[PDB]
Order: structure tokens, then sequence, then C-alpha cells
């Protein structure tokens, strides 16, 4: 049955966990919406909007005041549980708590943070590199998301490596373990960074968020427990997947993975225009108003769900989106790989260098990959979409 406010030709029943095709092409999956009217129904999921034009997918995800973010997914009672600061606040709540987290992770800091996250991307390449094949989702793009998370904070050498495996079983699959246990173990694995921080504040990541206030008053232990916990999971799932699809894109055109070890003073524009191309995240919220939209209202209470790549890869919005072209001038900001509005991504600035510095070692260090001859390719759909399997061969 249909609520009575969506027209019967605006009904469908794509399945965001799995469009069909997803594992084959994520992007194309997606882009299937685009043939259909801009903002549509789905009947899977117990029943809520996709936003499946650019101009649509762009405007709602601006309505931070009528589309809130509390939701957090269209799963029940995920939301209630992970509770992210700052991801899922509104508001006043929201723009309290979102200035000391950006300041955090403000330019200088990021700029700062270079050298050491590039070492990190360098050691890994080269515990690679002798091995001429690797799957690198599983070998790389899902390990070096938790390697930086390590170095933005700054753990003592020592640790680190009984702290990567702890931190392996969270990075992270799908998977047989409820929402609130795999919190628990996150908060978990957080806990004993926050307790030295807070006592002892460094000048790594969490150590600068914790010691500014909040609106004036200090953080709460739980608040911290919440916006940490926001930090490290914000930073894996999707910088893999990214840097996952990066590694794709230069298997798949050899020849700019030569225009870029041609010309390194090429790689930034590169990034922004891989990031650009490649976007796999997508977001719920839930209407707390009634939003006219396309031509149609979605009423309170309705949950919204929004891709990215319907923006960035709609031709309605871009010319020729799928072409890696270096002559857009676009302003990343202009594009809704991290987002938009009051919620985009505190992190843009520090994954753009993530995945610059990513470019710099996998170009400079290693020889010209491929893709494996005998060895498919494939990927995931969810919020965060990704390759599951890339096997890449190359001459040690
Ligand atoms: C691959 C790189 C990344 C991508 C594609 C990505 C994607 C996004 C997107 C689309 C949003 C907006 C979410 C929304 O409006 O519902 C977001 C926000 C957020 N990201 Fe990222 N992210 C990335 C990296 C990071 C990193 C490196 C961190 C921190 C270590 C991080 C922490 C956060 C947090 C806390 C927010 C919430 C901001 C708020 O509500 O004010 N992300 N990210
Ligand atoms: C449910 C869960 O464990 C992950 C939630 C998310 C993160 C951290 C990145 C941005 C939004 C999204 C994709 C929903």
């Amino acid at each position: 049955m249909i609520p009575a406010h969506v027209p019967a030709d605006r009904v469908v029943d794509f399945d965001i966990f799995n469009p069909p095709g997803v594992e084959q092409d994520y992007f194309a999956a997606w882009k299937t919406l685009l043939d259909g009217p801009g903002l549509v129904w789905s009947t899977a999921n117990g029943g809520h909007w996709i936003a499946a034009r650019g101009d649509v997918v762009r405007e709602l995800w601006g309505d931070a005041e009528r589309l809130s973010s509390q939701c957090l997914a269209v799963t029940p009672g995920l939301g209630k549980v992970m509770q992210f600061i700052p991801l899922q606040q509104d508001g006043a709540e929201h723009k309290a708590f979102r200035t000391p987290v950006m300041k955090g992770l403000a330019s200088r800091f990021v700029v700062a943070l270079e050298p050491k996250v590039q070492a990190v991307a360098r050691k890994l390449m080269e515990s690679l590199r002798p091995r001429g094949s690797c799957d690198f989702v599983s070998d790389f793009a899902e390990i070096l998301p938790l390697n930086i998370f390590l170095t933005l904070i700054d753990v003592p050498l020592e640790d680190r490596p009984r702290l990567r495996q702890l931190g392996v079983q969270l990075t992270r699959p799908d998977g047989s373990m409820t929402v609130e246990q795999l919190k628990q173990a996150a908060d978990d694995y957080l806990w004993p960074f926050i307790e030295k921080r807070m006592a002892q504040p460094g000048d790594d990541l969490f150590s600068r968020i914790l010691s500014e206030p909040v609106g004036g008053r200090p953080w709460t232990v739980d608040e911290a427990r919440r916006m940490c916990r926001n930090l490290l999971f914000g930073g894996l799932d999707t910088v893999a997947a990214m840097i996952g699809m990066v590694a794709l894109h230069l298997a798949r055109h050899p020849e700019d993975q030569r225009l870029l070890r041609e010309r390194p003073d090429l790689i930034p524009a590169a990034a922004d225009e891989l990031m650009r191309r490649y976007p796999t995240v997508a977001v719920s919220r839930n209407a707390v108003a009634d939003v006219d939209a396309d031509g149609v209202t979605i009423r309170k209470g309705d949950l919204v769900y929004l891709p990215s790549v319907l923006h960035n890869l709609d031709p309605a919005s871009f010319e020729a989106p799928e072409e890696v072209r270096f002559d857009r001038g676009l302003a990343p900001i202009r594009h809704t790989t991290m987002g938009v509005g009051a919620h985009r991504c505190v992190g843009a600035g520090l994954a753009r260098m993530e995945v610059i510095v990513f470019l710099r070692e996998w170009l400079g260090g290693m020889p010209e990959f491929a893709l494996a001859p005998d060895k498919a390719v494939t990927m995931k759909g969810g919020n965060v979409g990704a390759c599951t399997a890339l096997p890449l061969v190359w001459r040690a």
C-alpha cells in the first residue's frame, strides 16, 4: 500500500542496499534512477523517498532545518544507538558541537599532518610492492584508513601493532554483531585514548578537539564518546572506498598512470577530479516539516535518501560527468561528495590530502599496475559503496 501524498507514477522498488548491477558497477546501478522521475518513493526497507536528480539531491541535502539528520539511516534503531556527534545533530546543538570539531581539523593541521600521513601510506605500499599482485581492497584500502587514524591521534609507536589488530575487527564487515555491540566495541576501543587525552591533552586530533569548549561549557564524557566514535567511523569506510575507487581508476586507465608519473605536479588536481568522479556516499534524513520538491510534498515523518552520485554524475547538473577532465575549474564544495551545507564533511580538507599522498606514494614508488586477467572486480551497495574485491598485478 502506498501513502496518499505519493503519486503512483513515482513508485519504485529500488533497494538501496542492492541496486541491481551494484556488484558489477556501483554507479551505473544508481544511474538508472536518472531515466525516472526526480523524486521517487521506494517500497523497500519500510517505505521511503530517494532523491533521483541532482537539483533534488542537492537542494534537499542542504535543507538541514526541515530534514533532520537524526534517523542516521533507514534501518530502524541504528540512529538511536550510534548517536554520532556532530553527524546526527540539528540546529544550534549541531552548530555548537561542529565549531570545535571543525577547528580540530583546520588547514594548518591537515597540512602539518602531511609528512606523517604520507610515510604511513608509503610504509604500506612498500609492504606490498615485492609481491607483484594484491587484493587491493583487503590488503590496502581497508588497512590505510585505520593506520592514519592511529597517526591522527598520535598513539606511541610500540602500541601501533597491538592497536591495529584490536581495531581490525570493526573496520568493519556488516556482519552478525548488533548495532549495539558494534558501538560498544568501538567505545571500548576508543575509551583508553580518550582518558589519556582529556587528562593530559597533547597536540593530536582528539586532544585538540577535547580541549575546546562546546558553546562555552566543557565537553561531557559521553559527548566525547559520541564525537570520537564519529571521527573514527567517519574516517574508515569512506576513505577506503575512495582510495579503492582511485586505485580502480588507475588500473583501468594506464594512460593516467603515465600522465601522473610524468607530471606529478598534476596530482592535486587529479585527486579533486577523481573524488568528484567516484562518489559513493549516501545519507538519510527524516522530515520534521513538510517539504515541497520536484512538484510534490514530503510529509513530516517521511524518510529521505540522498545518493551523492545522482548529483555529481547527473549529466543534467554537470557536463560529461563521467569524463575525468582538467578544465572544469570546479571548487570541490560545488559537488556533493563530502556532502553539502551545514553537514559537509569536517574531514574534506584531510580526505583530499589523504588521497593526494596516496597518489604521490602509489604512483612514485609503484611500477605500472593493471587489473588481473582472471579475477573480477566487484562492488557492494549500502550507504558507503565500494569495491569488495580489486585484484591488481604488476612486475615486482
Ligand atoms: C573518503 C573521504 C570522506 C568522504 C567521502 C566523506 C563523506 C562525508 C559526507 C558525505 C559527509 C556529510 C554527511 C551528511 O551530511 O549526512 C561527511 C561528514 C562527516 N565526516 Fe566525512 N567523509 C570522508 C572523510 C572523513 C574523515 C577523514 C573524517 C574524520 C577523521 C570524517 C568525519 C566526518 C564527520 C564527523 C562528519 C559530520 C559533520 C557534521 O554533521 O557537521 N570524514 N563525510
Ligand atoms: C552505520 C555506520 O556504522 C556508519 C555511518 C556513516 C558514516 C560513518 C559516514 C557518513 C554517513 C554514514 C555512511 C551513514
